């Protein structure tokens, strides 16, 4: 069933588990995410970036929303990283039930004002919103989320869930080796901010996947993602929404590569896109196992 | 907007042009075909085989039907080569506005029975149907005066078939590597036969197994690391004449798969560091669009919207 992001995230934090927000850009990623959710009888969030918005267009948003209503598990359709008020309006227009306005690279007052404006529009149409305080960077101090400012930010904006900067970042190159997650800071934030918390750039980028990618011909540096244990503890401390994108992309590209390397003569797209879709699905299922959302529907 | 296959194919034959029935299996292919249709101000038919119904499932049929309603050109959603009555039921269920049941590999009597059953179901829900007749049955008792004349479709038989089944449009065997005539000789179009068929069957005619498969496309495919045998497709002029003689629907699929696959290869061969699907699927989607636009051009449907 299609529900708001908060209905899912509030329940999650209260019950101590995490729900995955998986980015999708077309039909098979969307199918993999939803089937994984159905097989795990687990709530899920379909994340569509502004990029997915441009690439997938009406077809993608039509799928995300309508297929969500038919899902037998709770599903929310989330705008990931809305960069403006107008971008958010188009998500509201496309039937999304959750939207993120990212202005963390702006100063406090601007971030507050921009986010508050989004909150009012969204709340007027029953959509819940995610905002971000702090800049997702490698490794109070630095520009990692400040606990007291998080409380203030949330009270002033009225946002529904907060993305926090506690050590993560986007990409396949999180850090050289196991990236450090400020779990102490997470707890302080959680103590003052009762809203469910959000973790961006949380892909695992497991070594075997990077390995399977290189073997198919892919080329990538010394990639590395957040450690499973860090994610498990982050969740226990308040993280209710974990974003995953990179992992899905690697698995998908890998399988496509193996298929084309091995079968010259294959030009039926279902033959190489199908197994790539399956792999994405398996990853989503693992992630749900990790987040503890299995049987949570 | 969304309309029946007959509304589109009837207008096409009466006005002398063909409408492409482009097979789609996912989002990219569907977007490519609809945008092509829009930029060419041309009607188009979205075709989904049973492989597509299985692979694309509810997601594909949802997109096909809904995006069709929003198109500025007339669009029909069609079940390509159904193999059973229930298959047709699932398509009627999914909102299709044109269904096709293929029992041409069956004897004339079973084909009639099977087709008539689909027609009754479809017409009960406002959906038009395509039927297929290949081999010479022998109904009125006809003797093949040629090895081909025994595999291809007999005009007279075609009339009776349509008269008994009540189908809306008909696919006929006239020389393309498809069905009984498959791998049984060099692909061609028995225009004389087509003309005789059209004289006795006023309903729009359908052409299967006919793909241009231009050398430039195969070249690009082979260059991308792909391997394919000596493809043999119908010549542009033939298609243009077949249409002039009554062909109103032209199934197109192979050419799309080739272009789509070739571009994915080029992008992956050249950018091994790439793992963002949009980076290699997007240009692939465009290639498909271009192929679709040329076919519409060849078929004569530009500006017929
Ligand atoms: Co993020
Ligand atoms: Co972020
Ligand atoms: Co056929
Ligand atoms: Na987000
Ligand atoms: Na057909």
């Amino acid at each position: 069933m299609l529900v708001t992001g908060l209905e899912i995230l509030k329940k999650a934090r209260e019950e101590g588990y995490g729900v995955g927000a998986f980015n999708v850009n077309n039909m098979e990623f969307l199918q993999a995410v939803l089937e994984a959710a159905e097989e795990q009888r687990s709530p899920v969030i379909l994340a569509l970036s502004e990029g997915a918005m441009k690439y997938g267009g009406r077809a993608l948003t039509l799928m995300a929303v309508e297929l969500a209503k038919e899902a037998r598990v709770p599903v929310a359709v989330h705008l990931d990283h809305g960069s403006s008020y107008e971008s958010v309006l188009r998500a509201l227009r496309a039937g999304f039930t959750s939207v993120m306005i990212d202005k963390s690279h702006e100063d406090f007052e601007t971030n507050v004002r921009e986010t508050r404006r989004v909150v009012e529009a969204a709340h007027a149409v029953g959509v819940t919103v995610e905002a971000e305080l702090g800049r997702l960077a490698g490794i109070k101090d630095a520009l990692l989320t400040n606990p007291e400012e998080a409380r203030i930010f949330m009270e002033r904006t009225g946002a529904d869930y907060l993305a926090v900067a506690i050590g993560t970042s986007h990409g396949a190159y999180k850090g050289k080796g196991r990236p450090f997650i400020d779990h102490a800071r997470l707890e302080r934030i959680a103590r003052l901010v009762p809203a469910p918390l959000v973790l961006h750039g949380a892909s695992a980028v497991p070594p075997e996947l990077v390995e399977r990618f290189r073997a198919s011909g892919g080329e990538i540096g010394e990639a590395a993602g957040i450690h499973p244990e860090d994610i498990k503890k982050a969740i226990s401390l308040g993280i209710a929404k974990i974003n995953t994108d990179t992992d899905l992309r690697l698995a998908f590209t890998a399988l496509i590569r193996e298929a084309l390397n091995k079968n010259p003569k294959e030009f039926d797209p279902r033959k190489y896109l199908g197994p790539a879709r399956e792999a994405v699905k398996e990853v989503v299922k693992s992630r749900m196992e990790l987040f503890g959302s299995v049987g949570r529907a």
